[PDB]
């Protein structure tokens, strides 16, 4: 039986998986998404400054480091699986169940679901689920691909307007279709007005997408004025959508094992990642305790704590904490090529 | 008046300085040592795995990143100054005093002194304080400089024996002088016996150092057998000393402002970096609270918490936490060259 099932592969669950491995626990890691990272996947292009010990660089670069670390001890990773129940059969015997009916057993459970399940708002056009493999975007990880391109952005929110300005620096042109009701960034908009190669189209929506003959890429877009109904069709190289996010977090309200909650979104942590049920621990944005910050740094220290507390739940007389990695024997073989590279 | 005085420039105090700056507070940072880093300076060559988001690399490399981050907002840094007192004149008015009689004022105080003041045990030979600028070592940051060198190591502890084996891989020869009483690493010693270019010298001490004619480097060493008194003089390229550490931590026992303590070494944190005195906060290894780990990751999340709590002490209705760096306006100008490098 697995020592611990970790539900959620954001920064907190990833680090928890790593530290659980450091404490010599077998790990099962589960996430509903097709990729790990959680909310970090929402802002890949943004420069992160406030992670301890890390010089500022794009979030997506930091995410890749965090995943590699999280998966170092080779946990059993279940992607594309939504957890819908947590049951405690007995001490050191838990059941975690997915919406597809899979049931996973463990001696402990770590809940790391953060803000829950989050996806970008899908463009309301049939049927465009194939263009998101190519030139229909819901994130922007870098701007390089847009050099000398004609680019369409849909949305008037801060994110869309910032994207528009930055992409316009190297793109041939940027067109922004939006509703004025969505515009909360007054200064961001004024900047776009002064960008010579940005065309602002208020009261305008994407109505249809025109695919190429291979039907694998967007070739043109049919735009519609929301009052006049006037339509025109314009060629674009890329289409970027920023319509907000769909959020879903039903697990802890529907679960068999009820935990004391801080609010309707957060588990009450008892001074740390300890929950109201022994054997279940909560780390990251999902938990509230007095030492929390809404930071990745806190998600990390939470993950160490959860792994430690799970270990001593499973082994009452195990060491309260993990051995420092610097002198940890589990890394001795792996350290060899690193030293050799760095010290010789 | 400075917003906050941070006592101690280890990982926790460094990150606290950074995050205090993120919260738009003016910072004074003080450390007794000639360089920042605290206990990290003790293990520069060791590979660190358990800092969240950081791929394994030498501690000294990670330290340099941590210092650069810690000093980003250009705090007022006082090196080589030992803090001996903390006084609270009134709310938002603290006095921090050094052993040289300097008195620094602030609206808040963050205590980040970790395990206190630590220095390697100095070789008991007059007068060798000048060779430590050149080839008398108390740390080993990398092995490269010892290639084809004849190297002397004094000490039988785990650190000395590990150093000896690793240096012997590329050094011409390694001689280890030690007392058997100090040997706790049975297997480390057996390895050295099989190292062909390692000479083991139990019951032997460094008696004298013979300088070069410039008197700037060690040229030869006079070794003495601790029983027979037999002496011989051997040429070495480098001398490395591992005799343990001198430790001193009198501040919180001698201070004017008495804090509730966890033990004789640790301040009691009230669920977090909050101490028994409003306006004073403790972060890192110095504090005990229920969410602690003896990790740099916890030192970091502690530092964010201390900065946050100090801010709201100074400004009762300031935001409870800092704005995430990704969207923080203070970084907008600095981000430009970074984006440009990374995103364009
Ligand atoms: C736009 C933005 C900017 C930010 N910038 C910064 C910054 O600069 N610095 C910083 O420190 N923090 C920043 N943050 C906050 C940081 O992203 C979060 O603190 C961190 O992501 C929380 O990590 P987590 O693992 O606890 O939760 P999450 O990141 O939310 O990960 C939760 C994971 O659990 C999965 N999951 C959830 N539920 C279920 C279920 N029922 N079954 C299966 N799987 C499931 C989700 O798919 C998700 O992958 C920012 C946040 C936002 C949104
Ligand atoms: C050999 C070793 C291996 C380790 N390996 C790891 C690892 O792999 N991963 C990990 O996460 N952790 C590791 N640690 C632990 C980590 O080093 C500590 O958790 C961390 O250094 C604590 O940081 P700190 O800022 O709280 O305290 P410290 O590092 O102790 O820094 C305290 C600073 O305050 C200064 N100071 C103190 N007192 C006074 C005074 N009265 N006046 C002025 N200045 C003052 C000191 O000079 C010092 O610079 C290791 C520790 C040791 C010793």
């Amino acid at each position: 039986m697995k020592d611990v099932t970790i539900i959620g592969g954001g920064p907190s669950g990833l680090y928890a998986s790593f530290y659980a491995g450091l404490r010599d626990m077998s790990v099962r890691l589960i996430d509903v998404q097709s990729e790990l990272g959680g909310k970090m996947r929402i802002y890949p292009e943004k420069i992160i400054w406030d992670i301890g010990g890390i010089a500022p660089k794009p979030c997506h670069e930091i995410l890749k480091d965090t995943i590699k670390q999280g998966l170092y001890f080779k946990p059993e990773v279940h992607l594309n699986e939504r957890v819908v129940d947590i049951r405690k059969k007995a001490e050191r015997h838990f059941e975690v169940e997915t919406e597809a009916g899979e049931i996973y057993t463990s001696k402990a459970v770590i809940i790391a679901i953060g803000a829950g399940i989050i996806n970008p708002k899908q463009l309301d056009v049939k049927g465009v689920e194939r263009y998101q493999l190519t030139n229909l975007h819901y994130v922007v990880q870098s701007y390089r691909r847009f050099k000398d391109k004609d680019v369409l952005i849909s949305g008037g929110g801060n994110t869309a307007l910032d994207w528009a300005h930055d992409i316009a620096k190297i793109a041939k042109s940027v067109t922004v279709v939006y509703r004025k009701e969505d515009v909360s960034g007054h200064e961001a908009m004024k900047t776009l007005v002064t960008d010579l190669n940005v065309k602002l189209c208020p009261k305008t929506r994407i109505k249809y997408l025109v695919g190429n003959d291979d039907e694998t890429h967007i070739s043109e877009v049919v735009l519609e004025h929301v009052e006049s109904g006037d339509r025109h069709t314009v060629k674009f190289d890329d289409v970027i959508i920023s319509h907000g996010f769909d959020r879903c977090n039903t697990l802890l309200s529907e679960t068999s094992s009820k935990l004391d909650m801080h609010d309707d979104c957060r588990v009450k942590g008892f001074g740390n990642t300890t929950t109201s049920i022994p054997g279940i621990y909560a780390c990251g944005d999902i938990v509230y305790h007095d030492a929390k910050s809404h930071l990745i740094a806190s998600a990390f220290s939470d993950g160490a704590n959860a792994a430690n507390l799970a270990k001593t739940y499973i082994q009452p007389d195990a060491n309260a904490e993990g051995y420092v990695s610097s002198h940890h024997e589990v890394f001795k073989e792996a350290n060899k090529t690193i030293v050799n590279k760095h010290l010789y």
